[PDB]
């Protein structure tokens, strides 16, 4: 019912110019190994990419990274149409500007540091209005294509002139920053994400379904695991990734308000999540609010839990809002929070495995220049019981250590850090060694 | 009429052979597009009923006869001098249907119903909490015959060794007082729920209060089969669906479990079928929801999570 309509799935290839289909689909569509394609999605939007084959992709689905997925205004699960675009040709001019909130903090020649490397002999196809990301100098810069000579699409070839007229455009509301949490910023968890994903899929993406249906979707999702496991990161991603409205509640934070002023906040919070539903309410250190078991004691401490219980049971309505909480383990939480209609779903986010760390390591080093001697697999292999928060700290320390030896001693700090400088600096295996040895 | 995962209520506005007739293959059926508004004295069928409860039987038999006279024949007690049971306590783990049971007996007996929830009461400010208990009891009496169901009771009365608070105690006592305060004209019965005796304040047992107890265990094999049926009556089940099997493998489940199991099997079905064809987020079409059928495969997926 249109051989060219596919379900936007996740990417295997992190490159902004490629999208993957399955060979049988490439046949049915008569597409080849490197063909440039025209992709149509929502809000009457389009994108141009290179299509490769992917034996793990299904005939119906299409793999595409978050950059393209945004250029198209679609979320995972959504459907787009694909059409060949052989008529595309070498670009003449190209005007692009950086998105202001992605270059604050730096000064220098971005073109040299970012554009030049990014395009260089890659022949990336671009459509006007495209927004693309480029990583370097320990950060990522967002660029919008303001206009292309062969309009509205063309390939950026070694001859294509690239204008970058010095004024950073301001981001437009409906243009989510790529610097946002995504499923692509989570590693290790997979089965857990698979579960959570399907749990919120319908209620958060197809609300009307529940207006017309009589079945009950899961209402509360509880996340188990030690600190720095990515529970918050996971919840924030599912929200972003699903266009859902997000509202974070933090125990310590709530539990520091004066008696009564504390509950007024819980309610004001829930009350707001509903205003913007579909929404996800994430209670951070939950056990900081609901421990009741044997450890609860206080004509306020108890008055709060009860308040949370009430607020929980208060859910159930139109566009649904789901509640996600986090704690280290069952035992911590008030048994009352389990009572079905409340936190009736549970997900245990263990500690990554060897592969999981390798994955996590990659995610946290994507914006930095790693020397060829850097062996992340080794690093992954020796960090047995680490959790994401650990690995991230490990990367952060290896980079700061690198910054202290190199840049630091030459001394070009405390001023207005130059991109070219930060861009040249490379973290070495020696730098990770230093970090792993503290 | 059940379908598309819901039930629609229809009123017969007029029949040709009036006022009664048979609807035969030839009978024309008009359905002129305007949905009439329900009339107060026309209880929705979408209400809890004894027919929405499965597993319990002996317990319902008991509770039924307990409230029969006081809630259906109040004058009897105006003319008589005997005392009807005053408080009915419901024992059992979570999701056993205690609330459902109490709500049904009320509906089913034309009784006025008023739900009180511990967590809910126990979240009001000190004093503001008791004012509510009283306002609640006070209202149940205004509309007697009535049934007052205190939900998580132990959330209000645990006193044994676990009570501690110049408010926590002030509340229980308040409940005790309110209990003893009953006894009047058209009687109102109080029903509470907890997981077990031990949880509750021993004071609540003192005869004239919660003097009657009913233990709602976990369903048996037949009980689950029953419960399963109740929660799948509005959905289209494929011929391969074997509820008896499903019932047979869910040993220690309770109604809340089985209901969740059905809900998940249907949402799973909705995600494969409808979902991928993609006809959601708009204004869901009956015909669509009506065609979709949950398969044994869908219950398998649910039972395997
Ligand atoms: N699975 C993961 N993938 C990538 N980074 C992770 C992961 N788990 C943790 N992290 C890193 O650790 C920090 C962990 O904190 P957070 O997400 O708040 O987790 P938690 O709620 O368990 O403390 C995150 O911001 C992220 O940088
Ligand atoms: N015996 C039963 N028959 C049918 N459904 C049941 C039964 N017991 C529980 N359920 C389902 O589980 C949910 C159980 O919650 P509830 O009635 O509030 O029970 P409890 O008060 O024990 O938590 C009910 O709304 C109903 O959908």
């Amino acid at each position: 019912n249109r051989p060219n309509r596919l379900i936007v799935d996740e990417a295997i290839n992190e490159d902004n110019s490629v999208v993957s289909l399955s060979q049988p689909k490439m046949d049915e569509l008569q597409l080849f190994r490197g063909d440039t394609v025209l992709l149509k999605g929502k809000k009457r939007r389009e994108a141009v990419c290179i299509v490769l084959s992917d034996d793990t992709c299904s005939d119906e689905k299409i793999r595409m990274n978050r950059v393209v997925r945004n250029n198209l205004r679609v979320r995972l699960g959504d459907v787009i149409s694909i059409q060949p675009c052989p008529d595309v040709k070498y670009g003449k001019r190209i005007h692009v500007l950086p998105i202001d909130d992605t270059v604050e903090g730096i000064t220098g020649n971005l073109f040299e540091v970012y554009l030049k490397p990014y395009f260089l002999e890659a022949y990336r196809p671009i459509r006007k209005g495209d927004i693309f990301l480029v990583r370097g100098g320990m950060r990522a810069v967002e660029f919008k294509v303001v206009e292309t000579d062969p309009s509205p699409y063309c390939i950026v070839a070694p001859d294509t002139v690239i204008h970058c007229e010095g004024e950073p455009i301001k981001r437009e509301d409906e243009e989510e920053s790529l610097n946002e949490v995504g499923y692509d910023d989570v590693g290790g968890c997979r089965k857990q994400l698979a579960q959570i994903k399907e749990m919120v899929e319908l209620p958060l993406r197809h609300p009307a379904l529940f207006k017309a249906i009589g079945v009950k979707p899961p209402r509360g999702i509880l996340l188990y695991g030690p600190p720095g496991t990515g529970k918050t990161l996971i919840a924030r991603a599912v929200a972003n990734e699903t266009g859902a409205f997000f509202f974070l509640i933090n125990g310590p934070e709530i539990m520091s308000k004066l008696a009564g002023e504390s509950e007024s906040n819980l309610r004001k919070a829930f009350e707001e999540a509903e205003k913007n539903a579909p929404a996800i309410i994430f209670i951070d250190e939950l056990d900081a609010i609901a421990p009741k078991r044997e450890k609860t004691h206080g004509e306020v401490e108890r008055r709060i839990v009860s308040q949370l219980l009430t607020l929980m049971d208060g859910l159930k309505q139109r566009a649904h809002v789901i509640v996600m909480a986090a704690t280290n383990r069952p035992n911590s939480i008030d048994p009352a929070l389990r009572r079905f209609g409340r936190f009736d779903r549970e997900v245990d986010i263990g500690i990554p495995d060897a592969t999981g760390r390798l994955e996590i390591l990659q995610i946290h080093t994507k914006n930095m220049k790693l020397a060829d001697d850097v062996d992340l697999e080794q690093v992954a292999n020796e960090t047995h019981g680490h959790v994401g928060a650990d690995l991230a700290a490990l990367c952060s320390e290896a980079a700061l250590q690198a910054i202290r030896k190199k840049m630091d001693l030459i001394d070009l700090e405390d001023e207005t850090i130059d991109a070219e400088v930060m861009n040249s600096l490379a973290v070495t295996m020696d730098d990770f060694r230093w970090a792993l040895s503290q």
